């Protein structure tokens, strides 16, 4: 009856009208502690409710644990329902959490949440982010908190929240400066950085602190930095590298240093311990500009960026005994990092117009894995609908959830989440877009099932070349425009098999600068053939965040043979933006 | 076997050169069955009269698919040219190498190479060059640097800025072309010169391709025609018109920027196109690009991101003309959409540090041009060797460019380096303050003899393998990180190939070398490879490189072994210099 072509399942005409909320009290459990699922009912059915609320708890295919507790609920009332349930002992395991409303012998609601079992943030970043920190009650700041913990971030990166990039600390450890201005001249409050932080902690969420590895103020010789450890644009000293900036922020530009110089070293390091004792981050995300054209040192030496990269990092770590997380800016210095540099995961910031190309959000998470030997997970940021981030205006959802499906498809996590809501350029205070109710609905699908499938996106997964067909629709395995863009991949276990449904792109650009993409065509009861070298496959799933919050189906399957080899051919009911199929092997 | 070099009878090492002064072929590429001529220059420096044998071998991989022999008699002092006839055998798409032996008495005393590839189509395996200067000169003069080029079996030559305006390819008319005219940079191009290189590239079965960009007018463009409502703009308001600026002393201040996806701008370049292939018996337009241009707009203020724009346009571009398309994709800007969308010959892509510093790019750009395309296009790269020394009166460096060479070569890549200005060093053709030494030039032919005959095993039907190698007490790496060797394995029907480039005298992982003053690699001897390989229906172990014999495939000694990782075949190396290539052969 939890089935919904049951006739027992009546959820599409009531859904929503009971279940108002399913989250976790946090956004990442170690294995068996106690999770508490959180459920919200608002009777809307304009009629009293005396039934049973089911949950199940599921991994993949699996039924792991379920409850019920008999709810009534008088029309138009509130209630709240905690269910306790204890994470299983496995580590690095991600569930679904089905919700059920059942009135009689019939399922009337449905609402879907997801656990996260890791021990360690590193194997499934789910990072976002926090841009502004003004004065305010630390009741608001654990609103904003629980806000985001509805996704399960595990990771909230703090942008914008220091004093100077070669002072991060305002006053002393002593006696810290409660309130300063930051880069941008905005006012921060130290009281709510430190609530944050608590609030976050509590969750289990590590907090980040944005730096630059290499910048500093105009004015860095009155705070005891030298020319003598600078970065510089030509062989003679004359010309320091710099970001400049608008003429009222703090500073007009950034000064650039050598990474490589082991005084820039011991006085950042230095500050930023200063920091890290007054505000308890447990990440230094460090962030850098990408290639700044040939560079050299004070005294003429050409210094080849990307090289300085993995000794910076790897004596930050050990200077500061705490985490590290570096963004190789357009993937400059990211084979430098990935197989070098002690970090957590990989992170990848695109900047525009190069890297256009849907492709290329599966190939930067696919350079990660490959220069990393397979050994870390990689973050992207890309900024979407950016065209249009100057206007007031709306994220298109149909261009964020095909980017969404691209990253998360091949292996990768997509920042974009954060107090301001979604991000759109790479200053992330900048807030001119905004999530419609539809798109906020569709990324609370998105990142439950970023969550609970994180065993087949992310872990243990190579790239299969067993070969898909889709019979009468146009495929490609590169994101190409008027297809339905399709690869598989395996692992211990399991054969998984994507279609990202680019039928109604004309162009295959991610960006959607004009935020002006549109609904995909769906297409329902068509087939997928997969050319498999072994037979015994007994189960083949699908899951999608489009269809039923995504709940785990079962497909119907054949096997059969033709003049391209043995192949299953899969029944699959719909695809709207994104499917994963799942077929169970020995 | 008097042939091998370990035997003792083998004494080429005192006398190498002293007698066989050059061997090369009448042509760049063979059809099957053609008749190749293989043209052996001899030139007694031995300080004694020879009178003995050249023995010539045909050799496809590891197998002798010829062999011929002619007596001669030459007195010291003496030149002679030979001339051997050859069937191209019936298969498509094949390379070979021909070695030449001079045996006196039982003893080889000289030996020189060459290569022959039998393709029916410059496109599976291009060996791009380019053409830069145009001056007033004799035919008989191109014909010399036509021989020259053809030593390296170039089969297409880039003319690069050969033409009178980007917006109007031809001088003149149809009817009456102009005998000469100023090019971009006001350099004098004379019309009879770009047609004699013409004739004499196909003669050779060599492809000719025409320059020009995509999308460029000079200053005065209203007056031949344009329009700035076909234009590119900076702005949404069409205040600033997109261009690439020059030098102020030249033709034009600079190129105007159109809009490839203009209907307009499309049939005006495609006709102006179409009157130079008219004139000029060109078979391939190379469609320049100048990469990213950052944000920039039609002259209506509707954005345009310029790379999807590029398929259509050539493909259009291909249709109007009737001629071959290939495109050249700024570091990569637009290579997803020209290799997955448009018609071209082939890919190519101009890489630049500092982006692209690291010798994995080399590799990278190759394998993305392989995986785009899905497998059907070839990847050229154009990779400016020591660009940093390219403004001053220098020479190349040596073991860069080798290893420049060894990297794109192996990785299923062609490199367009070579012309008739010697080797490139600026991406602008004409400027040639760099020149190649005499032992660069030595080992360019060499490295160009090993790009042909070895095709078969660099860009035929391969896939990446996951077998492990392993090279003990040597530190690898399978991506070109500085102080290793770079290694990684690839399969095909019928073999396995395992590259080793040396990158142990490498500092930093940067190809370019821009100072050119990066050293000889370390040379390892005797030492041990282990590929871990299933399957033991294994024939032979070989090894061929262009730094050891010019080529010449060695059998090597190997043994079937075990550990905790698997079975693996222990492989006996004599020698890696630069880059060797084992290849094993399947029963
Ligand atoms: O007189 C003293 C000077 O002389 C010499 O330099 C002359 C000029 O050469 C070039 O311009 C002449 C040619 O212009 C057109 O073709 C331009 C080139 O198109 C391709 O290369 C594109 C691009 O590559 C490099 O930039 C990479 C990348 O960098 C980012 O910063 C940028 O945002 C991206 O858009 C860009 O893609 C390179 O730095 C840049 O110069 C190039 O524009 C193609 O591969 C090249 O072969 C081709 O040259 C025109 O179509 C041609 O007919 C014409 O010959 C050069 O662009 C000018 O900068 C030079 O002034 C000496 O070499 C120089 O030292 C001296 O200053
Ligand atoms: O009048 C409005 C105009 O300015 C606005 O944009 C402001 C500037 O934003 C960025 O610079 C501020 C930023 O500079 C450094 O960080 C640069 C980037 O590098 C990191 O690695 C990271 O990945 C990025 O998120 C980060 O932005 C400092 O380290 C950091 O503290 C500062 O915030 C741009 O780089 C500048 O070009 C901008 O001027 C407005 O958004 C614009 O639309 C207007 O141009």
């Amino acid at each position: 009856i939890f089935s919904f072509k049951d006739d027992n399942n009546i959820v599409a005409l009531t859904k929503g009208k009971l279940i108002s909320d399913v989250y976790t009290d946090k956004a990442r459990y170690y294995p068996s502690d106690k999770v508490t699922v959180k459920i919200e009912l608002n009777n809307e059915l304009q009629e009293d409710f005396r039934g049973t609320i089911y949950i199940f708890y599921k991994h993949l295919e699996s039924i792991v644990g379920k409850a019920k507790i008999q709810v009534n609920i008088k029309s138009g009332q509130k209630k709240q329902l905690n269910i306790f349930w204890e994470a299983p002992k496995d580590d690095f395991k991600g569930y679904l959490v089905e919700v059920y409303a059942v009135k009689g012998n019939k399922a009337i609601d449905n609402k879907n949440t997801a656990v996260d079992v890791s021990s360690d943030w590193s194997k499934f970043p789910r990072y976002g982010y926090i841009a502004n920190f003004p004065e305010q009650s630390k009741e608001k700041s654990a609103l904003i908190i629980e806000d985001l913990n509805k996704y399960h971030l595990n990771g909230l990166l703090f942008y914008d929240w220091q004093y100077k990039h070669n002072k991060p600390l305002a006053g002393t450890v002593e006696n810290p400066d409660p309130k300063w201005k930051d880069i941008a001249n905005r006012d921060i409050y130290g009281q709510t950085v430190k609530d944050y932080i608590e609030l976050a902690h509590s969750k289990n969420i590590m907090v980040a602190n944005y730096n630059l590895m290499y910048g500093g103020y105009f004015d860095y010789v009155k705070d005891g930095a030298k020319p003598e450890w600078g970065l510089y644009k030509d062989p003679n000293h004359e010309e320091q590298d710099n970001h400049p900036l608008p003429h009222t922020w703090a500073t007009d530009r950034l000064y650039l240093f050598n990474p490589a110089n082991k005084d820039w070293q011991n006085y950042i390091f230095n500050a930023e311990k200063d920091a890290f004792r007054v505000y308890n981050f447990d990440v230094w995300h460090v962030g850098t500009l990408g290639p700044r054209g040939m560079v050299y040192d004070y005294n003429g030496n050409p210094v080849e960026l990307s090289f300085t990269y993995a000794d910076f990092l790897n004596n930050a770590k050990n200077a500061l005994g705490k985490r590290i997380v570096c963004n190789t800016v357009n993937e400059y210095g990211l084979i430098n990092v990935a197989s070098g540099a002690d970090v957590d995961f990989l992170y990848v910031e695109i900047w525009p117009p190069a890297r256009a190309h849907y492709n290329f959000l599966k190939q930067t998470v696919d350079n990660g894995y490959n220069y990393s030997d397979g050994k870390k997970a990689t973050v992207v940021a890309a900024y979407m609908n950016y065209g249009i981030a100057d206007r007031s205006a709306e994220f298109n959802k149909h261009s964020v959830r095909l980017t969404d499906a691209a990253i998360f498809a091949a292996g990768g996590d997509h920042i974009e989440l954060g107090d301001t809501g979604m991000l759109s350029k790479e200053y992330f205070p900048s807030a001119n877009l905004k999530m419609s109710e539809s798109l906020v609905k569709a990324m609370r699908n998105y990142y439950d099932f970023l969550t609970a499938y994180e065993n087949l996106l992310r872990d243990g997964l190579k790239e299969s070349d067993n070969k898909i067909e889709i019979p009468g629709i146009e495929i490609s395995n590169n994101g190409s425009a008027r297809t339905v863009w399709t690869y598989a991949k395996q692992k211990d276990g399991y054969d998984v098999i994507h279609m990202i449904n680019l039928l109604g792109i004309e162009v295959s650009n991610w960006r959607d600068d004009l935020g002006n993409y549109s609904a995909p065509p769906i297409i329902k009861d068509f087939k997928v053939k997969y050319y498999l070298e072994n037979d015994n496959i007994k189960n083949v799933y699908l899951a999608s965040p489009d269809i039923n919050d995504g709940k785990v189906m079962k497909l119907q399957f054949k096997k059969k043979e033709d003049s391209k080899g043995k192949y299953l051919e899969i029944s699959v009911p719909e695809l709207q933006y994104w499917d994963m199929i799942f077929i169970k092997k020995l």
